């Protein structure tokens, strides 16, 4: 199911490069140094973050723009969370710019698609266990990623994958 | 499942404020009076309505722009229908503007998420009943909101919530 | 479930009409001749194709812009594939332009919604068969449309409908 959607439009030229220090996370800063078109990168990340918080519905409840990072796998932006924002396990994101930047965020909750490595008996007591793979056990849970991560690391368990979301 | 999607882009400056009388519903007019940036509000509502009808696929079949309202809960636009447009029970909407307004509408049909208060036996004869809550009975139906509303009010039943759609 | 999303923005005026020969498929060329606003049409089709490949995630793996066509039913763009890009069976698309063109593509995999005509016994050996209609048998499969089409035409079977995707 779709949890929320967000769209954001901004004129690239009117976005200051000095905003980099306020909006970017640490891994985004490393990616920023690699970038040839610096003003576009900042504008794009601002738009993606705005679209993300629009998709949540509550906006900036107690969160900062640095709490949400957009990294890159291949050429596509990928969501990285440093806080619990909800129980969505998929963030489908897209970004385009031509003088104006337009960012799209669609948040989705899929049944399952959460991979955890650990004792079978431990997991079946707490979660609905669906399938076994090379990566680990596939479970269904509505627990937010950091809540789940803290619960599992207390035991001899490990969160392998949480949908398509990157954690920390 | 996704029923349809709609996107709309328009230059705010070229949208006349005089269009307010043609496109806005009564509750939108009350919201319009509160607004400081009047031209932006009109442009945004025009874009949202256009995106909505694009998401339907049939366009303006026999409908008017006043048949669809976009109100506000918190800071997010919320769909309010005054007519039956389909059996979607979720409208995920977003709006952004920076000289150009961009509106996004995603229509979704979720299993259930329709809350009805009334006699248990009456409902089980007609609908697949899923869960009981404080708000009422959760049912699955493909009946459009006004069709459902008219059917229930004929008996001693009441439509409490239809997904995230506002009715009337 | 949502397979991927894509957004694209481009300034219409800076898109050359000469790009028509490079980006358009044969059926799009026939539609292009009918169009009064030629520059808008090209800009829109470029934006839709870009949004489509963004939604795939891999980009232009071994594909061309001519491998993907956007035709029209009523007034809405409709996806036509000439190659296998994935197992999504729904492409929800939208296009708007006002000096800048904005295109949206949402790719979805729905359970079922693939209609095939043929021998009941042949299909039940290979696929999960769901329902019978006037158009044919509804099956669930993760086979891409051309792979499925080639498999069925080898026997006395025919692919009737693949979600809302047009094939060839």
């Amino acid at each position: 199911m779709i949890v929320g959607v967000g769209i954001d439009v901004l004129e690239v030229e009117r976005v200051p490069e000095k905003f980099a220090e306020r909006i970017l996370g640490e891994s985004e800063k490393r990616l920023f140094l690699t970038r040839k078109r610096r003003r576009e990168f900042i504008a794009g990340r601002f738009a993606l973050k705005e679209a993300f918080f629009k998709a949540l519905g509550t906006g900036l409840n107690g969160h900062s723009f640095t709490d949400v990072e957009f990294l890159e796998s291949n050429g596509k932006p990928v969501l990285c969370v440093h806080k619990d924002f909800g129980f969505f396990n998929y963030a489908h994101v897209s970004l385009s710019h031509d003088r104006f930047a337009v960012a799209l965020v669609v948040l989705e909750k899929r049944k399952g698609d959460i991979i955890v490595e650990g004792d079978e008996s431990f997991l079946r007591k707490r979660f609905e266990v669906l399938e076994r793979s090379v990566e680990g056990w596939e479970i269904e849970t509505s627990l937010p990623p950091f809540t789940l991560k803290k619960l599992l690391e207390s035991s001899g368990c490990r969160l392998v994958r949480y949908g398509n979301i990157l954690i920390g």
